[PDB]
C-alpha cells in the first residue's frame, strides 16, 4: 500500500468531458444612427424603416466597421463549439433628438430648415395584425435606416391594423426575445452569421414556396445531416411556434400643405444577443451534430429572399 500523502485508491475515472461546458457569450451591437425620411433617395422616404430582426443581423452585418469583438468572440466560439442556443434577445431603441425639414420659400428659392419636434414622437410600429415579409438582397438591406417597403406605412386610414407605440425624446423603448426553443435538449448548429438570409431561431411554419427552407421551422423537425459521406445524422426535435411580427419605425403622417410632412430622428439601436456556445467536447466527436440542426435560412437561387414576418398565433382553449 502506497503511503503517500495523496495517495488514494483508483476509481473510474475520466477526466474529458462529454461537452457540458457553455460559456454563455454575449453579441453586442450598439449604434448611434440617423431615420431620414426627409429624402427622396431609398430608405431616406417617407415610407417606414423595418427593423430585421428576423434575418439575425444582431451579427451588425449591414456594415462590415460595426463589428466589435463579441462578434470576434462569436466567431472563436463557433470554431470550437459543437451547438449554440440563443437564450435571449435584447433590443433596445433610445430616441435622443426628433427633427423635420419645414419648407422655406423665398424669392423662388424654395429652401428647406430643420425644426426640434420635442412634442411628436417615434412610432414603432407591429404587424401585430397582418401578414408580411422584408425582401433581402444583400446585407446592406439589413440597414434598419435604410430597409424599406414599397407602398407600406403604419397609418392607413381605412383600417389601422399596425400596434404602435410612440417613443418620446429622451426615452428608450426595449423589446425583448426569448430565442430559445428547443426542447430535447437539441442546439443550434454554430454560424457565425455571415448570411443576411439566414434568420432568427423560433419557427414559422411559413417558408416561401420559391425559397424552400426546409424543415426547421416546423414545430417538429424532420431533417438529415451529412455527417461525411459513410454517416448521416436523424435530427428530430419539437421546437415551439414562435410569431415575429414586422417590426417598424416610422414618423407619425402629417398632412402638410405640401406632402406630408418629413421628420427625421437621431436613435441609438442597443442591441445584444444572448448565445450559450456548448463548446465541443475534449475528443473529437463528429456525431454530437445529431443534436444540433442548421439556422434556418431562405435557399435559393434568387437575389431577393422574402423572409416571414408572421405576426401571431392565435390560443385555443385546451
Amino acid at each position: 500500500e502506497g503511503y503517500g500523502k495523496h495517495i488514494t485508491s483508483m476509481h473510474v475515472r475520466n477526466i474529458f468531458n462529454q461537452g457540458n461546458q457553455v460559456i454563455r457569450n454575449i453579441v453586442k451591437q450598439q449604434r448611434y444612427e440617423l431615420l431620414d425620411f426627409t429624402g427622396t433617395e431609398a430608405g431616406t422616404t417617407n415610407l417606414p424603416k423595418i427593423i430585421p430582426y428576423q434575418c439575425i443581423w444582431w451579427r451588425g452585418l449591414q456594415n462590415a466597421a460595426n463589428v466589435n469583438q463579441t462578434i470576434n468572440n462569436m466567431i472563436a466560439l463557433n470554431t470550437i463549439s459543437y451547438g449554440v442556443r440563443f437564450l435571449k434577445a435584447k433590443l433596445c431603441i433610445e430616441v435622443y433628438a426628433v427633427t423635420r425639414k419645414r419648407l422655406i420659400q423665398t424669392g423662388a428659392t424654395s429652401y428647406y430648415t430643420d425644426d426640434f419636434e420635442q412634442g411628436q414622437n417615434l412610432f414603432i410600429g407591429w404587424a401585430d395584425r397582418k401578414a408580411e415579409s422584408i425582401p433581402i438582397t444583400t446585407p446592406a438591406d439589413l440597414d434598419e435606416t435604410k430597409l424599406t417597403v414599397a407602398n407600406t406605412t403604419l397609418f392607413d386610414a381605412n383600417n389601422d391594423n399596425i400596434t404602435k407605440e410612440e417613443v418620446p425624446t429622451r426615452e428608450k423603448w426595449c423589446h425583448t426575445w426569448d430565442l430559445d426553443v428547443l426542447n430535447h435538449n437539441y442546439l443550434w448548429e454554430p454560424n457565425n452569421l455571415d448570411s443576411q438570409w439566414t434568420l432568427i431561431p423560433g419557427a414559422q411554419a411559413v417558408q416561401p414556396t420559391a425559397t424552400p427552407i426546409g424543415p426547421t421551422y416546423q414545430e417538429i423537425v424532420i431533417a438529415t445531416k451529412a455527417i461525411g459521406a459513410n454517416e448521416s445524422a436523424l435530427v428530430t426535435t419539437i421546437q415551439d411556434r414562435r410569431s415575429y411580427p414586422r417590426l417598424m419605425l416610422s414618423q407619425p403622417q402629417i398632412k402638410d400643405e405640401t406632402d406630408t410632412m418629413k421628420f427625421k430622428y437621431q436613435i441609438r439601436i442597443s442591441t445584444e444577443l444572448e448565445m450559450e456556445h456548448h463548446i465541443k467536447p475534449d475528443i473529437a466527436n463528429p456525431w454530437l451534430t445529431r443534436q444540433t440542426l442548421p439556422l434556418p435560412a431562405l435557399s435559393g437561387d434568387g437575389t431577393t429572399r422574402y423572409v416571414p414576418c408572421v405576426p401571431y398565433e392565435t390560443h385555443v382553449s385546451q
